[PDB]
């Protein structure tokens, strides 16, 4: 159609089909396995993306600039990288994928939505497309074009270190929250087809569906461990979501470290291949996870050539390498020149990756829109998180006895009240995980309200609040005090670092909650991933609600503290008697609960 140097991949009026084509036709092999090949932004440089003609780029966990750049410097990064991209003799753009899993976590002042445990408590698809919607702005404010999410795991034991990623343990919850990705990416045509990947433009992000297939159902909750399961299992309770997350044209799925009996599943060809590409119809991109394809063997890493043909030949298309791109290329390249992966797959995996960068307009807008910069830590999307925050807390007890009066809400003006406990302020513990780092931290990490910050805000003027972190029993009872909140529970994890068979909190938690509630009544805020251990602190609480991890708007807490909404959330999840139980679901022919999926006592707004 028309000019001289007329180059159809490169004309935006052209079928991505047709422009997919056109492309790859064009390629040479090493064009073509620098488009599987993503790599960290901490070994990228220029002439490594241009020598290489890299695919992707991502930030790991705490993978930034530097400590507290602001959404421009991100940008300019991504474009820096970018530009290298775009002056290849194709000029592919690279696409740039983050872990942003609620909120652009990664990112100083970027809002910090609850994690999805709290988000399934709400039982509120549109919520969650709304935030998906507002994490798109953000993470686009910072000049990246994909996001790791969502995790669509369905969590069957606690004991799991990411317990908090998936929505619930009813696996009918977490395919519903599946809405988070058309929030990501933009709703799909009328017309659409299931399988089909779909992002609508500029203001919007790839998604990724992740990790296929089982992640939450490994034996003890051990993280990369092993499912064991029959096919009919594996398909009623973790299969669902995927399809979908197919139907609502989720661009990308990310493959888990796990197996499922006993076969890897970056190895597995009937799972990758077989149903989610033939049988599912998926014709998006299928990424490794980190470092994935090295640990299909014992010890990771100890046979590469074979984790390379392994994962190929599988149906994976992208290789989060993230570091050793010298070796995978080389490696690939080998196996292709040797007849050993055919141009078949190879073709079949930049297809893919094509589809995906054509069909979300990342030849067209392959550069940052600094007029996104201020979608950052908007105050309209903590505004959103806040509402989120207190849709997802769970009351569990309000009154130690059903002639008491209840303690909730609380009222704003007193003549003095209480706030203490570890969790009281600090903004790094109520985010939790992948919050500015992977395994999060404590403190003031980004920008937010604490608990005490929120209470300061809610209260009448004259209501004097007063903070002790670990105050002694005669503090209270001295103190005049008319009741207290206190904010206990677990320190931020993830991954394997998060895997704990015990559950109960640390200390001084409950010894903190004791010394509180023997002096005053108290309202018991615990902030965890999961379930763990609570009848000690129900014991000693007048109330006790458990908020998980709400993210950077603790004000959220308050509202429901104090009454300006009605405390509504319901337990996603099944709360155990003891450790011993587990793992016990809903629907288990034993099922002897705490408290059952679905328990949430309620108030009124005052
Ligand atoms: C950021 O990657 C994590 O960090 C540690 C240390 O660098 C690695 O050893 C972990 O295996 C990965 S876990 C993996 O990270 C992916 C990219 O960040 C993420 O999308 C996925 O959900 C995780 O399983
Ligand atoms: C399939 C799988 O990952 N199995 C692992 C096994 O290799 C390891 O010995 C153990 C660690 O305690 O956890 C389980």
């Amino acid at each position: 159609h028309h000019a001289a140097d007329y180059v159809l991949y490169k004309d935006a009026t052209k079928p991505v089909e047709d422009r997919v084509a056109d492309l790859l036709g064009r390629m040479t092999l090493a064009e073509k396995i620098g488009q599987m090949t993503q790599i960290e932004r901490l070994v990228a440089t220029p002439d490594v993306l241009r020598d290489n003609f890299i695919g992707s780029l991502l930030s790991g966990g705490g993978s930034v600039p530097r400590k507290g750049a602001t959404a421009k410097e991100w940008q300019d990064m991504v474009d820096g990288f970018q530009k290298a991209c775009m002056s290849t003799r194709l000029g592919i753009p690279m696409i740039y994928g983050i872990d942003a899993v609620h909120g652009q976590n990664n990112v100083y002042g970027a809002t910090i939505f609850p994690h999805n445990v709290g988000l399934g408590a709400t039982r509120d698809p549109y919520l969650v497309k709304r935030i998906g919607e507002a994490t798109a702005l953000e993470v686009r404010a910072t000049g990246i074009q994909y996001a790791f999410a969502p995790c669509i795991a369905v969590c069957r034991d606690p004991r799991w270190g990411r317990c908090y990623e998936s929505y619930s343990e009813d696996r009918r919850i977490v395919q519903s929250m599946t809405e988070l990705i058309p929030g990501l990416q933009g709703d799909v045509p009328k017309d659409f087809t299931s399988g089909m990947p779909f992002v609508a433009g500029k203001n919007k992000v790839a998604a990724c569906a992740k990790h296929f297939v089982g992640d939450g159902g490994t034996v003890d909750g051990i993280n990369e461990n092993n499912t064991i399961i029959n096919r009919e299992g594996l398909m009623n309770i973790h299969m669902p979501a995927y399809k979908n997350a197919m139907d609502k044209g989720v661009s990308t799925v990310m493959i888990s470290y796990s197996s499922w009996n006993g076969v890897k599943m970056h190895a597995n060809q009937d799972l990758v291949t077989g149903y989610l590409k033939d049988t599912l119809k998926f014709k998006g991109f299928v990424i490794s996870d980190w470092e994935g394809i090295d640990r299909i063997t014992t010890p990771a890493g100890s046979d590469y050539s074979y984790s390379v043909k392994a994962s190929i030949l599988a149906g994976l298309d992208m290789i989060m390498v993230p570091n050793k791109y010298q070796q995978f290329i080389s490696i690939l390249t080998g196996h292709v020149n040797g007849g050993v992966i055919p141009m078949s797959r190879i073709d079949d995996a930049v297809t893919r990756i094509l589809r995906v960068k054509f069909t979300m307009g990342l030849f067209e807008n392959p550069y940052a829109d600094p007029a996104m910069a201020e979608q950052l830590g908007k105050q309209e999307h903590r505004d959103l998180a806040r509402e989120a925050a207190r849709k997802s807390l769970v009351l569990l007890k309000n009154g130690k006895t059903s002639t008491d009066a209840p303690l909730l809400p609380l009222p704003k003006k007193a003549p003095k009240i209480l706030v203490a406990g570890s969790h009281a302020d600090n903004l790094g513990y109520q985010c939790g995980g992948w919050t500015i780092e992977a395994q999060g931290d404590t403190g003031r990490t980004t920008v937010g309200t604490t608990i005490l910050e929120a209470v300061k805000a809610a209260v009448d003027p004259s209501t004097v609040v007063v903070f002790a972190e670990n105050p002694d029993a005669e503090f209270v009872k001295s103190g005049g005090f008319s009741y207290a909140i206190v904010a206990v529970g677990e320190h931020p994890y993830t991954e394997t670092k998060g895997d704990n068979l015990n559950l109960t909190i640390p200390e001084p938690g409950l010894s903190t909650v004791q010394a509180v509630c023997g002096g005053v009544r108290c309202a018991t805020v615990l902030i965890s991933g999961r379930p763990v251990v609570v009848q000690p602190l129900l014991a000693a609480s007048d109330a006790l609600v458990a908020a998980w991890l709400p993210g950077s708007e603790g004000q959220g807490v308050t509202d429901a503290l104090f009454g300006d909404f009605g405390f509504t959330g319901r337990l996603p999840r099944t709360w155990f008697k003891s450790v011993d139980q587990l793992p016990m679901n809903v629907g288990d022919a034993h099922y002897d609960p705490l408290f059952r999926l679905g328990y949430g006592l309620t108030t009124n707004a005052t």
